[PDB]
């Protein structure tokens, strides 16, 4: 069938340096996410609405609650722990009016643009492994949720390789951008 089994991260604990890079990427990625949502005509609203394209997380990072910040930090932290777990080493060595009208918070996100940075084929492969792991983490949690509530189904409870590209996009994009951001910030990833 499908038995999601995330990477075993036993013993792996992030030190202050790697917690800091998780924090800095999370803030960067929030601004990249907000920039994309605003480009796609989303606006801030107190309650999330898919139909009305209103999103409560469309605020400056420092106005987010801890739940909101963890939407970024949790999967990023887990992807970094998974990389370490499988033996990789991590060496730290004008304002447009319609853009501004998307929120009442004078928020014009301008994250660093890493579209001109490239990833080796090896790092592209690693981003796919980390995205698959994010999917397995989600799937294991979802199966637990369904089972304790007496059963049920979910259309994305299939192996990562059976998801469509569109289904894979959120996790793939996060890991690709994280690996670019590590590169940008002067980290070197070394294979086992
Ligand atoms: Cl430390
Ligand atoms: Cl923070």
């Amino acid at each position: 069938q499908y038995n999601p089994q995330p990477i075993n991260t036993s013993s792996v604990a992030l030190n202050n340096d790697l917690n800091t890079i998780v924090q800095k990427f999370s803030e960067h990625y929030h601004d990249a996410w907000a920039s994309r949502k605003i480009e796609n005509s989303w606006v801030y609203g107190e309650n999330w609405s898919d139909s009305q394209k209103a999103h409560p997380r469309l605020k400056p990072y420092n106005m987010l609650n801890d739940y909101e910040k963890e939407r970024y930090k949790e999967p990023v932290r887990e992807s970094l722990k998974a990389l370490l777990a499988i033996g990789w080493s991590v060496e730290h060595s004008p304002v447009d009016v319609v853009t501004d009208s998307a929120t009442p918070f004078n928020y014009n996100p301008h994250p660093v643009d890493m579209t001109n940075l490239t990833l080796s084929r090896e790092m592209q492969n690693m981003a796919e492994r980390l995205a698959e792991n994010a999917h397995d983490i989600w799937a294991k949690k979802k199966k637990e949720e369904l089972t304790v509530n007496g059963g049920g189904i979910h259309p994305q409870l299939v192996p990562y390789d059976l998801l469509t590209a569109a289904e894979k996009a959120k996790d793939r994009e996060r890991s690709q951008e994280f690996l670019k951001y590590l590169q940008y910030q002067g980290y070197k990833l070394h294979r086992p």
